[PDB]
């Protein structure tokens, strides 16, 4: 794992649209943005089927209904190089405060913003802007022969 | 974190019945397969009292209702080394289209395949054979001296 | 990540209040204690609204009710060294019995207790003192610039 330095040393270059204070102890905290977030409104029927989303204008404050899984934006751009990797937590405010989110990950080589998923248990909200997920930056043993180039590569929405 | 090469050296010993087109950048997908998946009924009192299950024949796709949790049996069967570790992360194509799994370990020394929960947001469905989660490998600083021989060695359901 | 023995060695410095048991075999097993849990009874608004609380005495089991999100305070205390970092993640026994848990971290620095969320998807009871969460620990490439010093230091609640 990557510490405070060295996440520090990332900005501008792995790591764009960012703000320095949002390097923390051993982590960069990840931020929602966009002119849009997104509802899921009904299932899917995987891999054929994706599920139905519900286009939100993302003014000031994004209002989520419980039980219902929504779709961010991040503020922040990557440009992730052969040897690196994220692992995607949910900042603890968010969990004690309510709100869920599996684990995923930021392959080598991704490029572009990335595309976060947030379930929230009960009717609430969260401001736009505002730092949601923590990243934890993780070093490859060696520079990965197989660069990310896959349908989200760009930042795509699903 | 193992690279694609260093994961690709593990087919066929660490990861078996796998597909060598699921070996990513930094990562693989597991899969679910199994003749049956189980969805979970009754809420458990643990630790002495388990949630209750109820069988499913696994045919081509799994039904998911809305707020349940449903296990499924990996297509690949592990045999950890002592010095070797797996991070279970939800891939990003089932995050975004509104289903949740929470973080889980594959620990040094486990055998067998591995049995994965995942829930439900909305009436949904996962077709048999299908990637839905992406595993980390991660090295252990040195060989452990505790190698794992727990409850669900072999691949125990529950 | 840290192996058995080298965990072993944290007992009494970085993890106080702990179990040798507990030492798995690339993990340890944090528990739930404490005289009080939380139940969230209504959604926040954040950042500048937290969620509402419901204070529960923690006799011998906690109930747990479907779709609600409750806050439980660690046995175990922390004093993370700087470099150290700890994902936390679900033992994969509450897992597959029903509960749900984002991934989250604790920081290097960080001292004392950690509240932890656990989110039922089903009418349940955890006993209290059992094992809920699996803490894998990660070393810092180099020992951070900047220690935890955030608005939970010590164990606050929220
Ligand atoms: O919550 C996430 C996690 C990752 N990504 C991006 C970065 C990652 O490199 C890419 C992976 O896309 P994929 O491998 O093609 O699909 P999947 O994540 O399901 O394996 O998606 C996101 O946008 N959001
Ligand atoms: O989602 C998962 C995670 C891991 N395992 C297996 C591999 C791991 O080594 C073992 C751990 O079982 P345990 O240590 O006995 O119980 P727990 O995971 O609750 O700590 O279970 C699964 O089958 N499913
Ligand atoms: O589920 C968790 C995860 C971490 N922590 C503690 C340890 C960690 O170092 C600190 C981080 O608090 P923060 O950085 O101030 O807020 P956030 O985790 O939302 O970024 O909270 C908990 O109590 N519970
Ligand atoms: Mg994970
Ligand atoms: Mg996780
Ligand atoms: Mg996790």
């Amino acid at each position: 794992i990557l510490s405070h330095q060295s996440i520090k040393n990332l900005l501008g270059k792995v790591i764009l649209n960012y703000s320095e204070e949002n390097v923390r102890e051993n982590g960069y905290d990840l931020r929602i943005c966009g002119d849009k977030y997104y509802e899921l409104v009904q299932g899917a029927e995987l891999p054929e089927k994706k599920a139905t989303l519900r286009e939100i204008e993302f003014k000031e404050r994004a209002i989520l209904s419980a039980n219902h899984t929504y779709l961010f934006e991040s503020c922040e751009e990557f440009n992730m190089p052969a040897d690196l990797a994220v692992l995607i937590t949910l900042k603890s405010t968010l969990a004690r405060n309510g709100f869920l989110a599996p684990p995923t990950v930021i392959d080598a080589g991704y490029k572009g913003k990335v595309n976060v998923a947030i379930t929230a248990v009960y009717n609430s909200s969260l401001k736009k802007g505002m730092a949601t997920h923590h990243l934890i930056f993780l070093k490859l043993d060696k520079p990965t022969e197989r660069l990310y180039n896959g349908k989200y590569q760009g930042g795509i929405l699903i």
